[PDB]
């Protein structure tokens, strides 16, 4: 399956850098692995295939493809929120400040709100989970629009990190593909 | 439908123009992303280049990404985006290349790692717009210095009115656009006569 | 003085003319609201469309409501205001325009709920400022998607060397200015005589 | 008079959509009675007339028809605070954070000082009073100006909210022409009177 298969990967090619941060540069952050991005995306489509989702929300740029393998199989659009001022997302726009406790600074990410409706029941679709202040943002952004949060799918969460239970504890279905309890001695310990 | 013949038919459609030199497409490819337009894309890319020997795709983020990782899906190629800024783990045997801007008049920086470029890999360039160039140039610039090979550039929007596409042929680059642009003067998309 | 005497003598004593040609009133309509003025501004465009069988008034958040109600209050019928973002309660049979800038060359959605415009409604547009005119089309053609017909246009505010009055005029509607603006060159305004 | 006609309204045509929101947009949020904002603004302005009002302050966009008639009853200007960037709010600008709890994120609303003097005694007059965020808002906007409150108009207060509590206890008098004690069970209670 594809959990397998992702977490086979994580072990084969991630790097566990500083006993903290997790480099997986050469299938998902920076060089993607079409092929397990079509796998991860077909999970995540099963998982919520009898969910009624219209539209998956995500936020650029490593989410991106893993939300579009899951769009596509599910057969929804994807809307991909902005970090930076761009050319074309200019009015309109449903916005949510995301607090780095890495740098100390807060930023804004917006997605443009005619492409949320209050009848879109959407699925958040992320790569890694770990503080969640983008989760947050997005969770926002969508109850902005009205529109429903059927769940959030990340490929790797990092469970020691408090992102995951600040999102079930408001009542968010929480779908991670690879959960690690512990990068500590540079190595990679998955839960249970 | 062909790809071509389905991006045409969005572009009129749900294309919206703002100006002589910005065509808004925010509902299908720049923020919301229709994911089978994209996967119709890039099987058109693959079939372009099926015979070419790719080993890579390289674009840009963020609006590249889509239509390039369908296009690394169908060859069976991996798929690596340059970064615009500074990222967490982009750290070691940066390629760099200066991209410069026509609005902000100022040159900014285009990463990849070498780490995943080979001066034996045969790349496939793909991007969402090709306008001024200047990216695509940048790209190009990155896998030369990785001493790899280019076999071509493929483009979902080309603005053929703009000096992008003919700096590029004239570089002796192989472009294929899927949708070709003549013109966008009078508020309206005209595309290069078939 | 009638409103439109009051209207221009407040706009040559309080206005500002920036960059040669943006008009800034923020001292009495825009920001801060003169509200007998615009009890006189609202009267005036009452007089003006008080034997067309107006039944509603419809404009555009923010700047507008303020010249609409008081037009409202004296025709005696409701103001329906356009939403350029989202608000909490507003879902209902939504009817959108798309408004293009052409000075920031951008485009962005109005919206109004269809459950509050009749296709047995008969509507005047307000709105404070006429300029390229894209707001005033986005409104027609909400009024027009509820199957509602539209008595005319009324302006607080008109500057009329751009062609937002002329695409108005062309397509049928009556257009009513109470202040228009001839020219803002020289940092002076200069007024149709 | 307005608090009665002002509960009627509420009775016949607001819409309870859940335990904290009710839906009156046929007459006060989208759709505006401007005979009733009148009767609004008249109840206000006996309320406040010989209190020395120099100044309304509201906030866009639902706020301006009940305060710009309570201005023109008492014969004063009205300045409506904006929640956005606009075209010629620029220079001496005085702002506030807002917190929403139903949005999780902040906001920045802004008036300029141009407008608002030391001398100002202000009435503040606002469409809802729920959790009170946008109220000591502008209560902080008109105390960096320099000016006093007089106090706050509200047209639909939800006493079940902790809004009007805080205000109190600050000191501030808040006159509310129609207070809910309670939307469950999808019914308007509104507060007990003797
Ligand atoms: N590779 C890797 N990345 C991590 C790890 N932990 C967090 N990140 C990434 O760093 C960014 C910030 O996430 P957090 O760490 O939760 O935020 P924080 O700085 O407030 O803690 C995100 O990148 P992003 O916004 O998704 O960036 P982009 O890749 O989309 O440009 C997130 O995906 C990790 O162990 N490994
Ligand atoms: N929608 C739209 N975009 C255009 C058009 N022409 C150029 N662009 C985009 O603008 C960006 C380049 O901006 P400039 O620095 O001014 O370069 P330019 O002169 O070639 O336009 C690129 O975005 P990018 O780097 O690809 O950004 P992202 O979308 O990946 O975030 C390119 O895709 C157009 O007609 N329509
Ligand atoms: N003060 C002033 N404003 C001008 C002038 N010309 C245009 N505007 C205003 O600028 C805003 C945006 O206009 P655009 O949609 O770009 O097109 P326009 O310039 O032709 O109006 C509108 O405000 P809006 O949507 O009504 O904003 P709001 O005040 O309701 O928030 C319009 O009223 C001018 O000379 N002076
Ligand atoms: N219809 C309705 N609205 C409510 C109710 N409670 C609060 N609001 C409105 O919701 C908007 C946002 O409120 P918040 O900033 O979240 O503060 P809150 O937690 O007290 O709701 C405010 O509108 P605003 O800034 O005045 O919006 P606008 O109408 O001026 O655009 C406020 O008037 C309610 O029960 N019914
Ligand atoms: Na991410
Ligand atoms: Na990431
Ligand atoms: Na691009
Ligand atoms: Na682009
Ligand atoms: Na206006
Ligand atoms: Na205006
Ligand atoms: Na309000
Ligand atoms: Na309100």
């Amino acid at each position: 399956n594809a959990m397998e298969a992702l977490k086979r990967k994580i072990e084969e090619e991630g790097v566990v850098l500083s006993d903290q941060v997790l480099k997986v540069d050469s299938f998902l952050n920076h060089q993607i692995d079409p092929l397990l991005m079509q796998r991860i995306g077909d999970e995540f489509a099963s998982r919520f295939a009898k969910d009624g989702i219209t539209k998956i929300v995500t936020i650029e740029s490593s989410g991106i493809a893993p939300a579009v393998m899951t769009g596509l199989k599910l057969g929804v659009p994807v809307v991909f929120a902005r970090k930076h001022k761009s050319l074309t997302l200019t009015d309109n726009l449903l916005t949510a400040s995301v607090y780095s406790f890495t740098k100390q600074t807060e930023s804004q990410i917006a997605v443009s709100g005619t492409h949320l409706s209050d009848q879109d029941h959407v699925l958040i679709i992320d790569d890694f989970l770990a503080n969640g202040q983008a989760a947050h943002g997005l969770v926002s952004i969508v109850k902005q629009a009205g529109a429903s949060i059927a769940g959030i799918g990340i490929v790797i969460e990092k469970s020691f990190q408090p992102g995951r239970d600040e999102l079930v504890k408001l009542g968010y279905r929480v779908e991670s593909l690879a959960r690690i309890q512990s990068l500590e001695e540079g190595k990679v310990s998955f839960v249970q």
